[PDB]
C-alpha cells in the first residue's frame, strides 16, 4: 500500500507525520518531536521563542526530539533511582518540540486534553522520559495527552532583569507558546481546546501554577493539576537583584565580560560560550551549599509574575477552576543523599544530633540563626533529642515540609478559601520496583509512573495489584480532565473524594487501599512555615 | 502548769498550748516574736531583730498577718477566703511558730521550715492549710513557719537607697531562720537538719535562699512546690522597680529618694495596698507589683544566671508541680473566664488571653505562643482554647522555670526528685474545669484529710499520709523513698526526665515536665526576646 492518513495531521504550520504505538490495551496514535518554536540557539539563546516559521512539505514528527542543554546527574551513576530522571536523547539548545498522543481511531468529537510539565528543578528535565510515556493514559481513558520540552537552566532563566537581550522566564514562556499552540492546533488531532488541563510535578506543578497566576496564561487552560509542587515554594522563585547576582556571577566565571557593565555586551559574551561551559558552572552562583534550591528559576520582575506568587495567590479570584495537588509519603528524603552530612542512600543514614543541626542550614539556607532556631525547636522531639532514627525522619520533614507540603497547603487553602474547587491527595505507596533504599519511604516524584500507567508496561515488573492501582490513578486524572471531579461520575458504594476546604482540610490516601479521608496537610508543621516564620524573617 | 508548754529560748521565755489530733497530742509555740515590729521609721527596713524581753511571752494564738490586700472576686467563697487573712492586718507581724511533737522530743528532732506563698502580696502563716498539727504528730518533726512582710512592705525598693533597699520580705525569712539555728534546738529541734518547703511564691522564696550565700548555711535540704525563682513573675529589674515604687509614691499623694520613702513611711499602711496593683505596667494574671529586686546585693545575679553558674553537689531538692497550675489564674484577668460556667472561650478570646496570660512580650513573641500552643487541626474549638490558655498561663510562670530549675540543678550536681500532684480533692470547691488548681497539694502535704470535722474520703486519708511520709522522708535522708516492694521514686535528671504522679493509685514514673512546650518557654523564647 501507501500511507497512513491516521497518521497524517495538518496544523496551521504546515504537515505532520506521526507513528502508531502498540500498547497493551491497543494502538495509540503519537506525533513525537513536533517544532513549536524556531531552535533557540546562538543569537536567540536566552531570548523568548519565536513561533515556528510555517514548512512546505511533510515533517515527520515520528521520535521525541532532543533535550534541552542541561546538567546531568552523576551521584550514583548507573543507579536505577537517578538515570531515570536523566537526559535519553542527546543534548541540544534545538530542543523546542512538543509530542501528543492521540487515541487510534482519532477522535470523532473533541476530546478533553491533558498537557504536561515535567519538573527537575527548573535545571534538568525532559518529555522524552519513558516515566512521562503518554501512550498508557491515552490509551486508558481516550485523552489527548500533549508534552512539551521547554528550556532549563540558563539558558531557560538567567535573567538580566530589564534588558532585552536576557529578560528572563524564557523557560515559561516556552511552555506557554506550547499552550497557544494547543489552542491552535489540537483540534486537528480531536482534541477539545475548551478542555484544557494542565499537569505537571515538581518544578512542573510550580510551573503549572504560574500558568495559573499570569492572566496571557490563564486563558490558555481550564483546570489546572500540581503534584509535589507549587508556585509559592522557597525554590520555585528568586527576586530581581538575585537573578542579576547570579546571571552575572555566571558570566564572570566563564569570563564575561573580560563583572557587569552594558548588559548587552554581557549576554553577547554570554552567547559565545558554549553551551556545556554555562552548565558547568551553574550551581556555582548558589550563595550557600544547600539541597533543594536552583541557580536560574523563575525571576519576579512584574511581567509573566506581577507580583510574587503568594501575593497573587493570596490576591486571586478563582471562581471557575477546579484544581488537584497532592505530595507524596515523604517528599524530603530524596534530597538528603545530594548533601545533608551524613546521609547516603546506601547505608541507613542513622545521623548524629550533630548532623542534624548541621543538616537544618543545608535545608533551609539563607536564613537567620534564629530561624534556624525556630526550626530545630519545632523539629526536635525533646523527650528524644539524639535519637538518630527519629533525626533522620525530622530532617526529611524539614526539608518536605519546608519545599512541598506546606507551600502545597498554602495553595490549596487560599485557593479553597477564595473560590477553587479544590481537591488533595497524599500518595502513599512504595512501589515493589522502588530502587531507593526503605528508609527513604516513597520519595519526591515517585507517584508519576502510576499516574502515567507505567506499570502496565509488558517490559516492566509491577505487580498486579499494581496495575490496578494504576489504572485507578489514570482514572482519577481522566475523570478530573473531564469534568474537573475525580470522582467515577455515579459510582456510589465506592468511597467519595471530598474536596479540600481551609476549614476542614480533606484530603485522600492514595495506595493499593480505598480511599481513605485524612484532615490536615501536615497542619502543625505547615502552620508553622506558613503562619509564623515569615513574621519571624520580617522582625 | 505544763512544763512540755515552757521553753526558753535567747530573748526569754514562752507558754506555749497543747493541740489536739486524731492521732494524739502536739505542742505549738504559735506568735513568737523574732524581730523588732517593722514600724514607722522601720517601714521598709530590713528587720531588726527582737529585743529581749522579761515575763513570759503568750505563744498559744497566732500573730497578726502582715498587710496585704484582701481577695473580693468571690466574696464568701471557699475556694478563695481560704488563701485570705484569717487575722487582724498589722506591720506588727513579723513572728513565727514552732510545732513540736509532745511530749517534745529530747534527741535532735529533724526541721521542717514553711514559707508561703501568695505572689509575695500575700499570705500569711496562721493559714488553715498551713497547719502543722498533722505532719509533726504522724511523721515527727518540728516544723517552724513564718510571717514575712509581702506586698510594699516587703519588697518595694529604691535601688541602690539604704530607706527602702528592698527584698526585706526576703530578710524576714532569713532571720527567722537564723533564729531557727539559734534556738530550735531548745524545742528539740536540730538545727543541723533544717528542710525548707514552699509553694509557689514560697518555693521561689526557697529558690532564692538556695542562690544567696547568707542563706544558705541556714538550712541543709529545699522543697520547691508550683514556684521557682527563675519564674518571671518571681523578680523585677533595678529600673523597673524604681518605676513601680516611684509611681506608687504618686498615686497616693508623695513627690530624692529619701523625700520619696519619709513620704510613703506617713501614708497608713491600707493606702498602700488599695494602689499597689495600680503600678503594674500592664493588664495581666501572675505578675505582681513588689516582688524581690536583682540588685547585686541578696541576689548578685538574676536566679537564672546563678542557677547556671552553681555548683549542687551535695545538694538535695524535691521539686513539683500541680496537674493544672493556670486554670485558677485565668479567672483574675482572662477574657471569657469565671468560676461559676464552663470558660468556653472564643478564639478571640483565646489570642486576648495571650496577651494577658503572657504580658509584656513584643507582638512576635506572642505570635510564636499563639503558634505553639494553637491546634491547627481545631483552632477554634472552645474547650482546647480553654485548656491551651490555661497551659500557656501554667507552663510560662511555674511548670517550665521549675523544669529548667531541675535540669539546672541536676546536670550540676543536685540530687532532685520531681512530682506532678493529680488528685482532685473530693472537697475541692472550684469547677470540675480547673483540674487540679494551683495551691491544692498543700492541703495534702499538711495531712488536713485527716482532720475528722472536714470531709474527705477514707482514701483521701491514707494519701495524705504517704505524702507526709515522702516529704518527712525526704527532709530526713534527701530520698522521699522507702523500703523497697513499693514502686520507687527515681531522681529526675536532664536527659531521663523522671517523675512521678502523685495521687491515689500507686506511684506512676513518667518522663518530661511538659518538655515539648518547655523547650519553647526554656530554650527558644528568650533567643526571639534578643533580636
Ligand atoms: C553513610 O554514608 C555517608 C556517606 O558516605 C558515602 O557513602 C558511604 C556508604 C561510604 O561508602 C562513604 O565512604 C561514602 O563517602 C557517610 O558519611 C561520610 O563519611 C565520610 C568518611 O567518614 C566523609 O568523608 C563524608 O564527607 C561523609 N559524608 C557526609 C558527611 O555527607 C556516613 O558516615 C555513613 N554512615 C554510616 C557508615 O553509619
Ligand atoms: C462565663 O462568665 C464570664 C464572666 O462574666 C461574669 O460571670 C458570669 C457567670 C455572669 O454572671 C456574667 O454576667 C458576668 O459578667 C462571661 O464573660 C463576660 O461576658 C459579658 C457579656 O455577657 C461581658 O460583658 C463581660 O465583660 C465578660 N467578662 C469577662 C471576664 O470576660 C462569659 O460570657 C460567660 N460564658 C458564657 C455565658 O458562656
Ligand atoms: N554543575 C551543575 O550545574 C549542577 C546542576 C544541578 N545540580 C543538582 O544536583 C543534582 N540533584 C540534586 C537533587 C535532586 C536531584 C538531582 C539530580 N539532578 O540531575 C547539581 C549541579
Ligand atoms: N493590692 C491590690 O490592689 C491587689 C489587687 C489584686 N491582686 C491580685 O488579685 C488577683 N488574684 C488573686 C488570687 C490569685 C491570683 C490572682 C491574680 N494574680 O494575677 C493583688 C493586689
Ligand atoms: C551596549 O552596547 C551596544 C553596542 O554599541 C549599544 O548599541 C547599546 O546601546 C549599549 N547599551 C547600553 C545600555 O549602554
Ligand atoms: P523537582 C525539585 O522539580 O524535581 C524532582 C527532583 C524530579 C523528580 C526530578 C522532577
Ligand atoms: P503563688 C503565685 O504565690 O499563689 C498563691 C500561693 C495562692 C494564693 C495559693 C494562689
Amino acid at each position: 500500500g501507501r500511507e497512513d492518513a491516521e497518521l497524517l495531521v495538518t496544523v496551521r504550520g504546515g504537515r505532520l507525520r506521526g507513528i502508531r504505538l502498540k500498547t497493551p490495551g491497543g494502538p495509540v496514535s503519537a506525533f513525537l518531536g513536533i517544532p513549536f518554536a524556531e531552535p533557540p540557539m546562538g543569537p536567540r539563546r536566552f531570548l523568548p521563542p519565536e513561533p515556528k516559521q510555517p514548512w512546505s512539505g511533510v515533517v515527520d514528527a515520528t521520535t521525541f526530539q532532543s533535550v534541552c542543554y542541561q546538567y546531568v546527574d552523576t551521584l550514583y551513576p548507573g543507579f536505577e533511582g537517578t538515570e531515570m530522571w536523566n537526559p535519553n536523547r542527546e543534548l541540544s539548545e534545538d530542543c523546542l518540540y512538543l509530542n501528543v498522543w492521540t487515541p487510534y481511531p482519532r477522535p470523532t468529537s473533541p476530546t478533553p486534553v491533558l498537557v504536561w510539565i515535567y519538573g527537575g528543578g527548573f535545571y534538568s528535565g525532559a518529555s522524552s522520559l519513558d516515566v512521562y510515556d503518554g501512550r498508557f493514559l491515552v490509551q486508558a481513558e481516550r485523552t489527548v495527552l500533549v508534552s512539551m520540552n521547554y528550556r532549563v537552566g540558563a539558558f531557560g532563566f538567567l535573567a538580566l532583569p530589564g534588558s532585552r537581550e536576557a529578560p528572563g522566564n524564557v523557560g515559561l514562556l516556552d511552555q506557554r507558546l506550547a499552550l497557544q499552540w494547543v489552542q491552535e492546533n489540537v483540534a486537528a488531532f480531536g482534541g477539545d481546546p475548551t478542555s484544557v488541563t494542565l499537569f505537571g510535578e515538581s518544578a512542573g506543578a510550580a510551573s503549572v501554577g504560574m500558568h495559573l497566576l499570569s492572566p496571557p496564561s490563564r486563558g490558555l487552560f481550564h483546570r489546572a493539576v500540581l503534584q509535589s509542587g507549587a508556585p509559592n515554594g522557597p525554590w520555585a522563585t528568586v527576586g530581581m537583584g538575585e537573578a542579576r547576582r547570579r546571571a552575572t556571577q555566571l558570566a564572570h566565571l566563564v569570563g564575561c565580560p573580560p563583572t557587569g557593565g552594558n548588559d548587552t555586551e554581557l549576554v553577547a559574551c554570554l552567547r559565545t560560550r558554549p553551551a556545556q561551559v554555562l552548565v558547568n558552572h551553574e550551581w556555582h552562583v548558589l550563595p550557600q551549599e544547600s539541597v533543594f534550591r536552583f541557580s536560574f528559576v523563575p525571576v519576579v520582575d512584574g511581567d509573566f509574575l506581577s507580583d510574587t506568587p503568594e501575593a497573587l495567590i493570596n490576591a486571586g479570584d478563582f471562581h471557575g477552576l477546579q484544581v488537584l495537588v497532592g505530595v507524596v509519603k515523604d517528599e524530603g528524603s530524596y534530597f538528603l543523599v545530594y548533601g545533608a552530612p551524613g546521609f547516603s542512600k546506601d547505608n541507613e543514614s542513622l545521623i548524629s544530633r550533630a548532623e542534624f543541626l548541621a543538616g537544618v542550614r543545608v535545608g533551609v539556607p539563607q536564613v537567620s540563626d534564629l530561624a534556624a532556631e525556630a526550626v530545630v525547636l519545632h523539629y526536635t522531639d525533646w523527650l528524644h533529642p539524639e535519637d538518630p532514627a527519629r533525626l533522620r525522619e525530622a530532617l526529611s520533614d524539614v526539608v518536605g515540609d519546608h519545599n512541598v507540603v506546606c507551600p502545597v497547603a498554602q495553595l490549596a487553602g487560599r485557593l479553597a478559601a477564595q473560590g477553587a474547587r479544590v481537591y488533595a491527595y497524599v500518595f502513599e505507596h512504595r512501589a515493589s520496583t522502588l530502587s531507593w533504599p526503605l528508609w527513604m519511604g516513597v520519595p519526591h516524584g515517585y507517584e508519576i509512573e502510576f499516574i502515567f500507567g507505567i506499570p502496565l508496561d509488558p517490559s516492566r515488573n509491577y505487580t498486579a495489584e499494581e496495575k490496578i492501582f494504576a489504572q485507578r490513578l489514570m482514572r482519577y486524572w481522566a475523570n478530573f480532565a473531564r469534568t474537573g471531579d475525580p470522582n467515577e461520575p455515579r459510582d456510589p458504594k465506592a468511597p467519595q473524594w471530598p474536596p479540600y476546604t481551609a476549614g476542614a482540610q480533606q484530603y485522600v490516601s492514595l495506595d493499593l487501599r480505598p480511599l481513605e479521608v485524612r484532615r490536615g496537610l501536615r497542619a502543625q508543621a505547615c502552620a508553622f512555615w506558613n503562619r509564623f516564620l515569615p513574621k519571624l524573617l520580617s522582625a
